[PDB]
Formats: C-alpha cells, structure tokens, sequence
C-alpha cells in the first residue's frame, strides 16, 4: 500500500554525467559511447544570449577550447558539431558505463525522472511531467543546464529531456536529445513566457483510479456523463480536453476497479464543483496530475483493496 | 527556482541490492563487502509468523538453505548469524561495488531516501520522513521487504532504514541496519497499530522559509510570538513542540531570508488558526512537514555527490 511520487533509480544516468567547460561557462554533459551531449549555449556569454549567432560563435572554436571532465579524469575532445540546440563533442574515450539507451521525444502529459546535476556531479532525483504548455515545473539552480530527464522501462534508459532554460515565472524549458526544444522556446534571451497552463485531465483520472485501488471511494457518485458534456465542464476549470485515446488508455484501470471511464469523469466533474470538504485523496488536498495511467499501473497493486 | 521532494541519487545503493530466498520466502538483501544484510523474518513461514522463536528456526537452517542472487550470479553463503531483527549472511564474494558507508540510527522528523526493490531489483526511489510515531508513509507492495533507506554525505552512504512491515493503516515499519526497530513494533503477526501521529513543526517552518526563498510571501505578517505562546497553540493542533534547539537549527534559513524564527512562528500560528483561504504555498493546500531545515538548505544551494 501507499502512493508516492516515485522516480526511476538514477544509477545508469549517474555514470554518464560529465562537466563541460567552454571559456568561463561551465555546465553538464551526457557521455554516451564516445559523444558528450550538452546545450549549445555553453559557447555563449551573457551578452551573446540577446541575439546569438551560434554558427559564427562555433566556427571560432577548436576542439581544445572545450574542457570535458569525467570524475577526476580529463577527456580529450577530437571533434565537435551542432545538431539543432545541442552540441555534440566527440571524445577519444568511449564511456565504459554506457547503459542500453534510446533517445525518445515525449508528448505533454508524459512523466519522467530528472537527475539534477552541478559541475558534472549528481545532486538529486525527482519526478516531473511535460506540462501542456511544454514547460516543466523542475527544481534547478544556476549550473544545472545539461541535466537530463529519462524513463527506464526494463534495463533500457530512454533519454527524453535536456535542461536549457528557466523562464520568468520559475518554470523550465529544454530540448529532446536531438536538440529540438519542447514548446515555442528558443535558446535566446528574448520576451519568452510560459503560455497559460492547464491540468492534465487523463492523469487526474489515473490518480483517482489509484485512490480507488488503494481503498478509497468517497468521491464516487451515481452519475455518468457524455464525453462532450465532460469536456464542456473541464475546459471551464482550465483542464485539458479528454480524447477517445485518453479513454482507451484508461481501459486497464477501468477494468481493475470496475468503474467505467465516463463514470470516473462524472466523479471528477463533482470534485471540481465541490472541492474536497476537509478530505484528502492519497494524502493530497489538491487534484494531482503528474501520474500517468502507465505510472499508476507500475506502482499500484494489481489487486484492488 | 522550483521546489520538489527530492531523493538522493540512488546509484551507490543500486550496486548493493541482491535477492535472498529461504524456502518459499523471497525478499531483498543489502550486500556490503562479504556480508548480505536482510530481515530475519526471511526464515519464517506464514504459520511461523504467529509466534516465531527465531533462535529455534535459525538453528535448523544450514548455509546452503539460503539462496543469494546478485544479478544473474549465484553467491555462496559460507556463514550466518543474527543481530537483533537482521540476518547477516557471510558470502564467499566481496561486493566490488561496495561504497563508502556507515550504519546510522535516525530520529523522528529526519528524512531519507528509499530505494524500493523487488526480487533484488531496484524499481524506484522516493523521499520520506521518520514520523513522530516511528512509522514511515512509504509505497511498498509484497516483496519489498529488505528495501533500504539512506542519506548521502559527499561520498559516504549512511544507511538508516531497512523495510520489514506494513501496518493495518497502510503505513510502514522497519529497523536500523543493526536490526533495532524504529517504534514499539515486533517482527511477528500480532495486533499492532500506528499510534496517533503529530506534525513535525520544525519541518513546516523550514518549508515556509523555502516558500519565502522562492517568492511566496503572502503569509508573512508584522507580528511576533514567544516560544511558550507558540507551543500553547501548536499543542492544540497536534503539532510537535518547538524547542530552542529547533530555533537554533533554523538560524541559517532565518539569516538568508531576514525573517526571525519567532516571526515565522507567528505566521504559522495564523495559518493554523485561520487556514490558507483558498491559497497555496509552493503548490500545496496543506502545511508540508517532510522537508528538514537541512533539506531546504541543500536544495536551495546545489550540494552534489
Ligand atoms: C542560461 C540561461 C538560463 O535560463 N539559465 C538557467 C537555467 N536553469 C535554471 C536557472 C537558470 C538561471 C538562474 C536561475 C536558475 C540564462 N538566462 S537567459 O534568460 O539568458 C537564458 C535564455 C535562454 C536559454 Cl536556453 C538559457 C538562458
Ligand atoms: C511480512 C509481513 C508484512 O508486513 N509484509 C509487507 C511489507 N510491506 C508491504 C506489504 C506487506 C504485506 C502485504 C501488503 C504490502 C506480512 N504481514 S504480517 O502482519 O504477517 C507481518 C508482521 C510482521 C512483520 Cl515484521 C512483517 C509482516
Ligand atoms: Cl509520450
């Protein structure tokens, strides 16, 4: 029993973290085989960020201008290239601790573990979700750039995020491991703001099913709803529209508990209208949206209480 | 910016997890040097749990009755002994991945990371606190016994908890690595319950300071209070008494924000007597008590390992 925001064991990623230095800037890199991946803004000064010409800044660099440190060993850079917003530094040593891995681009609503790093050294691990506005609510200080997001289903590490930026509201933006940013963000200091964020409806429903599996049913009601009527109510509370794909994905949780998806939608409608009345659901006084249906299945017992 | 429930990087502990089997029972073990540490109830059947005589059950077992598996390699047990509620299995192979470590007993209010394991394989990592009633609010299913709790200090892993039991309310109980239980619990199937719990006051204050560091100031006021008047209010809301030691420990957070500890106590007094009035603090509608003053300092500073 119990339900916690759980991250994947970070050991396989810890063995890939390195420090990348270019001039006076120092950040983190990800060392997989003989390549170190890091944000391309490592070659920028603060003044360069207003309007950087990365192609012009990069051509003035040689391999020996990049210092890569793995633990207390200096790696040697033997090539460099830029792919979108990431820099790929070819090194003379393949990482002997390289795990089985894949690069995957995720969709909003999907969760992942973040290994926060400073100076190539891991400091902590926490669970995050890609918000509908393509930002993440992380915990990052100066020096955390290059820290990565990942999932580890089986023994394979699926890298999905690399940290690049903090926005004015304290939320974070980054790229996939091919250097493509999530959202309309750019690696330039310009008027960039997080768009209006919304609640990940399919994840709230998944967490209500987790509460039922763990033994709580107080929030259920005798009503049902059509999918369109539920969406008309949901959008009034800044909740994301629920699609047929989301209803399909909730199928296994619906079968394990015996509660139809549109009947759980009716409980969600009532909870939005009434609040909790001094009660909690899985130790929370707010409706939780950073657990996917897959996360609930992974953590919860296969037997409902 | 940002504030997340952060766990320590789990890599150093992942390299110590093994599977221990005795008869039909299978659980987790911690392999450090040539010793595997696991709950002594591994030698019990369901019938033996009603009233076990561990010395009598153990004398009937030989070294070859214990199956220890580290990955896909079978370790050989060459000796066995019992220390309190922990079994120590001497193996023929020293763990080449043994980190720098210590066994430390923690006090209620202290936090630690848990690496949840099943069949000697790590599945997740999460943060939790030792409650004043000596239980932890963990997330564990059948097979999780032997999973460990820890903190990291530079290069050194301080093991503080080993999982043994789930109580009727869904909360958990266990021992330190010397086999001494936290709380008045016993390792047998009998009527045991979590006592009435209380809120960890020094941790709520630490989290209010974290909210001020991150830009949440609505709860501050012009008032102050004394230790005695604050404790008279706290006792009424099932909050732990605040001591001069707690005030001293909150010193660095008080200096960083410019808010005296008794000044912050006056803000908590008003939150206890009036509530949040539809507002949140660091994304929560409840007063969070599972972040110590040291956890707030570490997360708002970037301490690496
Ligand atoms: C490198 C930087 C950034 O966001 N750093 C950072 C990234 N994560 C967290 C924290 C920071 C800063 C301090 C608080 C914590 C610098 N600011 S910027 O507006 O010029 C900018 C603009 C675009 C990009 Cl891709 C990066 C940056
Ligand atoms: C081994 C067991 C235990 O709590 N297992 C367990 C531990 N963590 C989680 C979950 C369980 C069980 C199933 C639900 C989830 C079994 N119950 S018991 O009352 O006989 C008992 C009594 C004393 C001790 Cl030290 C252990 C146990
Ligand atoms: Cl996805």
């Amino acid at each position: 029993s119990g339900f916690r925001k759980m991250a994947f064991p970070s050991g396989k990623v810890e063995g890939c973290m390195v420090q990348v230095t270019c001039g006076t800037t120092t950040l983190n890199g990800l060392w997989l085989d003989d390549v170190v991946y890091c944000p391309r803004h490592v070659i920028c000064t603060s003044e360069d960020m207003l309007n950087p010409n990365y192609e012009d800044l990069l051509i003035r660099k040689s391999n020996h201008n990049f210092l890569v440190q793995a633990g207390n060993v200096q790696l040697r850079v033997i090539g460099h290239s830029m792919q979108n917003c990431v820099l790929k530094l070819k090194v003379d040593t393949a990482n002997p601790k390289t795990p089985k891995y894949k690069f995957v681009r995720i969709q909003p609503g999907q969760t992942f573990s973040v290994l926060a790093c400073y100076n190539g050294s891991p400091s902590g691990v926490y669970q995050c979700a890609m918000r509908p506005n393509f930002t993440i609510k992380g915990s990052f200080l100066n020096g955390s750039c290059g820290s990565v997001g990942f999932n580890i289903d089986y023994d394979c590490v699926s890298f999905c995020y690399m940290h690049h930026m903090e926005l004015p509201t304290g939320v974070h933006a980054g790229t996939d491991l091919e250097g493509n940013f999530y959202g309309p963000f750019v690696d330039r200091q310009t008027a960039q703001a997080a768009g209006t964020d919304t609640t990940i409806t399919v994840n709230v429903l998944a967490w209500l099913y987790a509460a039922v599996i763990n033994g709580d049913r107080w929030f259920l009601n005798r009503f049902t709803t059509t999918l369109n009527d539920f969406n008309l109510v949901a959008m009034k509370y800044n909740y994301e529209p629920l699609t047929q794909d989301h209803v399909d994905i909730l199928g296994p949780l619906s079968a394990q508990t015996g509660i139809a998806v549109l009947d759980m939608c009716a409980s969600l409608k009532e909870l939005l209208q009434n609040g909790m009345n001094g009660r909690t659901i899985l130790g929370s006084a707010l409706l939780e949206d950073e657990f996917t249906p897959f996360d609930v299945v992974r953590q919860c017992s296969g037997v409902t209480f």
